[PDB]
Parts: structure tokens; sequence; C-alpha cells
């Protein structure tokens, strides 16, 4: 197995308590085993005296219920404890001119109470984080942030995009701001942004979207001090995605060498968070060298940010069959086009000649890949390339992905592509015929395979980029396929929130008015891209006061 980046002892030692305790309790009433791996050391006791008690609390061959929750009480801070709500300084309750373009009043006094639960997911790590980091495997960050929501008690780093588009819309530049600097100081110290603050996500990073996140608030500010502070952690970051394990070689029938990315954690064992599902789901490997190439993969599929799907399963949608380090993933290497075009444009305006045209150039070799190693004509839609070995490989046409995922449309989202009328109709065209266009959005996938990252879900993210791209042609049918998209995606959040009170991380799209399951843990609310793309898309779309519920 390639590298792997240590834990610490807190985390290593939180893994034992989490494992007593799945052992101790019924299986009808298991807490959430993530919440004893956010758990930070009650003051004054030290790591050594607590797991000295915990060893002689240990000291017999199961622990009852009753004692194991008296132990935690007693040398822990609950999960979350050390992560304090903060109010925003640029939060207004009612901003003025608040998505003015939306005229029905119903639907805009809604999107006020969504914009008023920033305030909910607004958050800062307490003095102890930053005083003594070691008691907590929450990570110091020099800025309050926003957390997805519910058990992600940390901030996380693909979220952070569509959270930042919402905030652009609610008005809340600072907070903005304030989550890319805490992504670029994770980048500083590890060398690429964290898939979560929290020490066990230390081995890994997520999709990589800060450059947009420093593009769209740049955008609007005109910050020219960010933009310098954010060039050279964007160019590490870049330089992370296009060496090692994450750099692949991909030569097309013409013989013209392809140089693209794909995921690849930095791990191969059980995620701590998940150390005994993730146990469980290896199970039935014989060999502890096939247990790490899974493990490896399963930690490489939370980096993908889609952690699970049928889209990273050899053989879906066996579980078992995780792959994920084996594709060379569409929506990956259009993070990383972007990337190519964001770092171009600020070392435009920053001056810097030589820089721009290094990405120009760049930029322009990986759209020639999009258009052979991931385009497929037939299917209208750009695939994900499975590699045939582990070491440069030659393009084969068995090898793309045929199945049908929201991913394989998100190269629509680069203006590259949706500038190109006549590829835009194909990809309309595609989209339509899909089978992907449900009642409330677009759904990740067209197989049911108990994932979250499958059918009957469709996620924001996806739905935004789409949406996106679509809308920036000139193709009228797409634009008006976009807007229906963003009105059923609305309409359907909002038909959720009026019977839970809540907006959730993903939707169930088959059905109006549904949110979505599955996976190993329970549906969560907040919940933050999710209402960020329902901000974004009312201030992109507004709703006129004639239409209606």
């Amino acid at each position: 197995s390639g590298p792997v980046v240590a834990t610490t002892k807190l985390v290593t030692f939180l893994q034992r308590v989490q494992h007593t305790a799945l052992r101790s309790y019924p299986k009808k009433q298991t807490p959430d085993p993530k919440s004893y791996i956010d758990l930070s050391l009650k003051r004054p006791y030290s790591l050594s005296t607590i797991e000295s008690a915990f060893d002689d609390l240990t000291s017999e061959s199961p622990v009852p219920v009753e004692t194991l929750e008296k132990f935690v009480k007693e040398y822990f801070d609950g999960a979350g404890e050390d992560l304090l709500h903060h109010e925003p300084v640029d939060f207004v309750s009612d901003p003025s001119g608040f998505l003015s373009n939306v005229e029905n009043e119903e639907v805009r006094e809604w999107a006020r109470e969504v914009h008023g639960l920033w305030r909910n997911l607004s958050c800062r790590v307490s003095d102890s984080v930053r005083e003594s980091a070691d008691r907590h495997t929450l990570l110091p960050l020099p800025e309050p942030v926003i957390i997805p929501g519910s058990r992600f008690r940390e901030v996380y780093y693909w979220d952070s995009y569509w959270v930042i588009k919402g905030l652009m819309t609610s008005q809340m530049f600072t907070t903005a701001k304030g989550l890319v600097t805490n992504l670029m100081s994770l980048v500083e110290t590890y060398g690429y942004a964290l898939n979560g603050a929290r020490a066990y996500y230390t081995n890994r990073s997520q999709p990589p979207l800060l450059s947009s996140m420093v593009y769209e608030i740049y955008n609007v500010t005109k910050d020219e001090e960010l933009v310098r502070k954010a060039i050279p952690l964007l160019l590490k970051e870049y330089e992370f995605w296009n060496s090692g394990k994450h750099k692949v070689v991909i030569r097309d029938a013409n013989g013209y060498d392809h140089v693209l990315s794909r995921y690849y954690a930095m791990w191969n064992k059980p995620r701590p968070e998940s150390s005994v599902f993730d146990e469980e789901s290896a199970s039935g490997f014989s060999t502890m060298l096939e247990k790490q190439r899974f493990h490896r993969d399963i930690a490489t599929a939370a980096e993908s940010g889609c952690a699970f799907s049928t889209r990273w399963m050899r053989d879906p949608p066996n579980f078992t069959t995780m792959a994920t380090t084996s594709v060379v993933p569409v929506d990956l290497n259009v993070f990383l086009l972007k990337m190519e075009l964001d770092i171009a444009f600020m070392m435009k305006v920053s001056g810097d000649q030589n820089g721009s045209d290094r990405f120009v150039k760049a930029s322009k070799a990986r759209e020639k890949a999009f258009q052979t190693v991931f385009w497929n004509e037939k299917a209208g839609q750009w695939l994900d390339y499975w590699l045939s070995s582990s070491e440069s490989e030659t393009w084969k046409a068995e090898n793309q992905n045929t199945n049908v995922f929201a991913s394989n449309f998100a190269p629509i989202w680069i203006n590259s592509i949706n500038s190109d009328e006549n590829l835009v109709k194909k990809v309309v065209t595609a989209l339509k015929n899909s089978g992907l266009i449900a009642p409330a959005g677009i759904l990740t996938s067209l197989t049911n395979s108990g994932q979250q990252w499958d059918s009957p879900n469709g996620w924001a993210p996806q739905q935004e980029m789409i949406v996106t791209g679509l809308g920036r042609s000139s193709v009228k049918e797409a634009k008006e396929m976009a807007e229906d998209i963003a009105r059923r995606w609305i309409k359907s959040n909002y038909l959720v929130y009026k019977k839970s009170g809540t907006i959730h991380e993903k939707l169930k799209v088959t059905e109006l008015g549904e949110y979505g399951g599955g996976g190993e843990y329970m549906p969560q609310t907040g919940f933050g891209w999710s209402n960020g793309v329902i901000l974004a898309f009312l201030e992109e779309y507004g709703w006129p006061s004639h239409l209606s519920i």
C-alpha cells in the first residue's frame, strides 16, 4: 500500500472507547459512533490518566452500559462542546435588497427563514482547542466557521463552496472569507485542504473547490490581498493533485499523453469516525492485504465527497467491491480544470503573465482530455475512466464506465463547454433521455443500492453544477431545462421544510417533498450546501408572483 498519514494518540484511544461502547450497547440503541471520536478530554485530566482508568474499567473479558456512560461523563467533554456557537458579524435578519428579484412573498419569506439558519450553522472552536489542541480531535482554526450541520460538527472542504454561494446571496462576505482563510490554513499546515477539520481527516482531502471559493469571493469584493495570499497555496494544492499517487497518465489512440487526477486517501485502515462499521464492511476479506486495499478504497471514496455510491464499486451494488482508487473521475477533473482556469485569472489580475500563460496552457490540455478521455459521443455525456492497472496506460473504450450518473454531466459547468452550442444540445438531449431528471431534481444515479449517493437521492452540489452550466449556455432549451430543475428542487425543499421545519442533507428526488436517506448514518439536517443552493437558485431565478405551490 502507498503512503499513510498517521493519526494521533488521542484518536486511536477514542477508537478504543468507541469499540467498547458499541460492544456494550444493544444494537437497537447504539450511539452515533462518530460522537466518540468527537469527545475531548475533560480538564484537569490528562490522556495518560483517562486511559489508565479506561484500562482498569475494561480489565475483564462486556462493560455494563451504565458504567460506560458514567465513565464517558466523568473524563470527557461531550461531542460538539468544544465547538461554540458564534454570531456571524455580518449576519442580518432581513438584509436590504435580499432576494429582491423574488416576487412571490411566500417564497421570499421562507427564504429569509433559510437565510436565518446561517446562525445555527455558525461556530468557532473553543479557547481550549487553540490553547491545548492535543486534548481535542477538533482542529484549531483561525476564524469562525460554517458547518454542514447535525453530526458534522466541523467544517468540511467542498461543502464550503456551495455554502459560500449562499453566503454571497446572504450578504455575508466576512463569513465567506473566513471559510477560505480556514481552508488556506489547512493547506499551509498539511499541503492540502483536509476532508474536514478533525484529526482523523489529516490523511485525505476532498473535491478541490478552494480556488472556486476564492474566485467567487474576489469577483465581488476585489480583495487583492486575498488573491495574493491565495496564489501560492492554490499552487501547492494544484501540485498535490498533480503528483504522486494522485497523478495518472492516459495515452489516447492518437498517442497523446493526458495528465489527469484520481482520488487517493493516504489511509489503509478503518476510518476512525466509522471504525466498527468499516471493520464489519471488511469482515469477508481473508488476508490483511485485501483488507488494506479495501479500507484505502473506502477512505478514498470519503475523499471523493461522495461516500458511498455504485459509482465507485467494481461490481455494483456490492459494497465490498469499492474500488475508488481505480477511477479517474469526471467531476474531480472538472474541478482541476476549474483550478487551472481560476489560477490563470488570479495570476493575470496579480500581474503575473508567465504564470497566467502556464495555466492557460494547462487548462487547454485538460480541455483536450475531456474531449478524448472522458467524452462519449454515443452517450452524450462524460464517463469516468477506470484504470487497467495501479504506471502510464493507454485508453481503452471498454474502460469508460457507461453507467449513468449526475456527475457524468459535471463538465457542463465549465465555460468552454457550456459556450459550445452544438455540444450543449447533445448534452441536453442526453440528460432529457437519461432518466436522471426526476420530479424533484437530478438523481445522482439510476441504481437503488441502499447507499446515499445513489438513486433515489439527489444532492445540492450536483443540481447546482448542472443548472449553472446549462443556464450559462445560449441554447434556449438548456436554459429552460435549468430553470425547471432549479424550481423543482426549490419546491421540494420548501415542501420538506413545511413538514419537518428543517433543511436536509439530500432529497429523495423521485418524490416531491421527501428527504433522502441511505448509508451508515441517519438523514442529517442543517444543511450547509443545501441552504446555499436554495439561496443561490432563488437569487439567479427569482420566483414570479404568479407561479406558486
